[PDB]
């Protein structure tokens, strides 16, 4: 698939089903994430692959975080069900470090860019995904399940799989005037 | 190029010269930025196109930022000279709004993803770019020059142009195992 076409028409997909990207297709997704722009080459990322019984362990972790947060019954139920919306989830942690020339937000930003690169590498291979976050990225229970230190941050849960719908190509390209200024 | 190839091999380039992307090719870069993932469709981005006399204006702005902060003459001179490292610069501001379901960091990451998408769109079309930031993204006078409110943030100065260095050997893709855990 053509690179410019992907960038101009990049779309996510929330309706995701088996098969998940696997083997070398999954490795391609992970390597795209590891090519994110990275001030100082700190490689400030850690990825967690959630699939098979990992999805159940993820469900239990989110439930516990929802209860620990004091969410209501609907919130706990949504957390329990959240992992089963895709066959594969990749949690991306910004693994940050004290550095003179690289503020923490730029390392967090690099990890965020890894999420989007990973979604586009799925899309490039006939899969798709959606970057999700929600309040439980800040849950102490959930942060501990992904080995976060105090200075680390969960920047996304990237749900991945085979979309029900081929990525639309009929929609027209975005327009620019509200957003672009000559300096 | 092929999309998966661009993502797996994505490289920035610091040594850039004329010709800058222009016309349709520049508009394609801007449309790619506007396809960034965006929680809640807040569209939380403003882009500033910096070229020709705008590059000189940008130079004076950065120079003033360094001077007001008390930098020495070498820091002031380096700020003054910074914009002339590329024929075209796109400043990206995260234009953030308070939404209970969309924390400000997610809006900032959408704007950061727009920078990367824009660099990839240059690369896809035979140009390239480098995402730069540095300490003067926080300078009050620089932020005012880009119309930042208190809740807004400069997330990058994207330097753009035609690569000057010869195309080098394709670099090895990274091993995924040190960064990846099965949850
Ligand atoms: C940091 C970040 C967090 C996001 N979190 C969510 C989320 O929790 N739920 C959701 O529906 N979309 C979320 N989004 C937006 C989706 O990833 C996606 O962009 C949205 O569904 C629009 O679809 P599109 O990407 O095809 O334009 C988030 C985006 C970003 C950049
Ligand atoms: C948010 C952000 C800000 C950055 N700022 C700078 C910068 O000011 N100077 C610089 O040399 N690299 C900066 N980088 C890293 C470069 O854009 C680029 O990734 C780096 O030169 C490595 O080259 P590569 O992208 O080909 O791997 C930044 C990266 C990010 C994500």
């Amino acid at each position: 698939m053509d690179a410019l076409d992907l960038l101009l028409n990049r779309r996510s997909a929330s309706r995701l089903a088996e098969p998940a990207p696997a083997g070398e297709q999954l490795e391609n997704i992970l390597r795209a994430g590891l090519r994110a722009p990275d001030h100082g080459t700190l490689q400030p990322w850690r990825f967690f692959i959630i699939a098979d019984d990992g999805r159940e362990r993820f469900s239990q972790l989110l439930e516990k975080g929802a209860r620990e947060a004091g969410q209501d019954e609907k919130g706990i139920e949504k957390a329990r069900n959240a992992p089963f919306r895709a066959p594969l989830i990749i949690t991306v942690v910004a693994r940050c470090e004290d550095h003179p020339k690289v503020p923490r937000w730029e390392q967090e930003m690099s990890a965020g860019c890894a999420v989007m690169a990973m979604q586009m590498a799925a899309l490039a291979q006939g899969f798709n995904g959606i970057w999700r976050s929600g309040a439980l990225t800040e849950s102490p229970v959930v942060r501990a399940g992904f080995e976060c230190r105090e200075q680390d941050k969960i920047v996304g849960f990237l749900y991945l799989g085979t979309p029900q719908l081929k990525a639309s190509t009929t929609i027209a390209l975005p327009d620019t005037a509200p957003f672009v200024t000559r300096f």
